[PDB]
C-alpha cells in the first residue's frame, strides 16, 4: 500500500484498502473510514465495482436525467466520491471551510456554501436528489466568481469548478459532446 494519503498527500495514521493499493486518513476518506470491516474496500474499489456489475452503466447520459435521480445507494456512493475527488486537488482548501466576505467594493452572496457543509449534508441525508448535490457544489464556484469579481483570485473558482465537472462527467458517465 501506498505510505501517503491518497487525498491529502500527507503522511500520518492511514488505514490501507484492501482491494487496491491507496491509503486514507480516517477523515479523508469519503465516508470516514469504517470502525470495523476486514477486509475492507475503499471508495475507488466499490466505484470500480459498481461499473464492472452494469458495465452499460459507462454508456453516455444527458445530465437533466442524471440531475433528477433520486439518491439511492448507488448514486449516494457517487456524489460521495465526485466531493472526494474534489478535495484531492489542494486548491480545495479554499473552498473546504465556512467563508467570509469583507472586501470593499462587493458583497457576499445570499446563499454561502463550502465542501465541509456539502460533506456533513451528505453524511446526514440531506439530498433527496443528485441535482440537490451538484447545485450546492456549483454554488460554491459560483458565489466565488461573483464576490471576487476582477480580482485575479477569482481563476481559483474556475479551477476548481473544472476539477468538479469533468469528475462529474467521468462519473456519472455524462455523454461526450464538443
Ligand atoms: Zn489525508
Ligand atoms: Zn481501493
Ligand atoms: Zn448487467
Amino acid at each position: 500500500n501506498s505510505n501517503i494519503c491518497e487525498v491529502c498527500n500527507k503522511w500520518g495514521r492511514l488505514f490501507c484498502c484492501d482491494t487496491c493499493p491507496r491509503s486514507f486518513h480516517e477523515h479523508c476518506h469519503i465516508p470516514s473510514v469504517e470502525a470495523n470491516k476486514n477486509p475492507w474496500s475503499c471508495i475507488f474499489c466499490r466505484i470500480k465495482t459498481i461499473q464492472e456489475r452494469c458495465p452499460e452503466s459507462q454508456s453516455g447520459h444527458q445530465e437533466s436525467e442524471v440531475l433528477m435521480r433520486q439518491m439511492l445507494p448507488e448514486e449516494q456512493l457517487k456524489c460521495e466520491f465526485l466531493l472526494l475527488k474534489v478535495y484531492c486537488d489542494s486548491k480545495s482548501c479554499f473552498f473546504a471551510s465556512e467563508p467570509y466576505y469583507n472586501r470593499e467594493g462587493s458583497q457576499g452572496p445570499q446563499k454561502p456554501m463550502w465542501l465541509n457543509k456539502v460533506k456533513t449534508s451528505l453524511n446526514e441525508q440531506m439530498y433527496t436528489r443528485v441535482e440537490g448535490f451538484v447545485q450546492d457544489m456549483r454554488l460554491i464556484f459560483h458565489n466565488h466568481k461573483e464576490f471576487y469579481r476582477e480580482d485575479k483570485f477569482t481563476r481559483l473558482g474556475i479551477q476548481v469548478q473544472d476539477i468538479f465537472e469533468k469528475n462529474f462527467r467521468n462519473i456519472f458517465a455524462i455523454q461526450e459532446t464538443s
